[PDB]
């Protein structure tokens, strides 16, 4: 009864023990994948900023080549 | 005439595309913000979850230390 | 004896403390679901408001190429 | 007025340039806030487990004297 009490001691401090590890663990892997999602997102907005300057820049080379064309319907 | 038309019509091209790219960035807020909260509130909701597990074993920790009390009380008393 | 009443005091303290430990961890756990949406919200909005300015100036730069356009339309007109 | 239209494009151009520059600098500087802010709360969290845990520790100590404190009545009667 005592050692049938000890033994639950024993049982629940390895809980614990088994609770704590988990939750250092945890934090880690929750580290990573928030990480892994910010920069996901962070990345695919750098990109899609990056293909608007892009179209940006072409439409600009765009109304050049057309000013040229026009300074050739006119001479 | 043929730059003249082609130019234009690259033009107009680049005008839509360049009009999609917008509506991609800001159709795409209110699903970014709504996953931003439900990863938040997956790891909020396990991690309290967690922390309630070990609450509750550190109380059955203590019940248990204080049955063993109650035999060594009873034991001291028969004892004496 | 009076030590079997210092180690009760030590326990009663310790299982106080460990309460108010764990209060302090749900409390804090609420108050930053909070600060998550308020900061979320502030940088959601400012990249919007900034998104929205290039897309004007984009579109006044447009608008700018269209008026010489017009411009050069009516040299031609000759 | 072709010329001062060009005037006007330049401008334009430039301010686009800027606010894309503004746009990309500000990505960084969230990345950075976004993390420090995740590290703090974690690492805060991890300092109150830690806590938690050596409270846990020091309860098993004290019911360790709190029996060995009962072992020596049993002891001496």
């Amino acid at each position: 009864s005592v050692s049938n009490t000890q033994n639950k001691l024993n049982e629940l401090l390895d809980a614990i023990r088994q609770e704590f590890l988990q939750v250092s663990q945890e934090a880690n892997t929750y580290r990573l994948q928030n990480q892994k999602d910010y920069d996901f997102k962070m990345n695919q907005q750098l990109a899609e900023m990056q293909q608007i300057r892009n179209t940006v820049y072409e439409l600009e080379l765009t109304h050049r080549k057309m000013k040229d064309a026009y300074e050739e319907e006119i001479k």
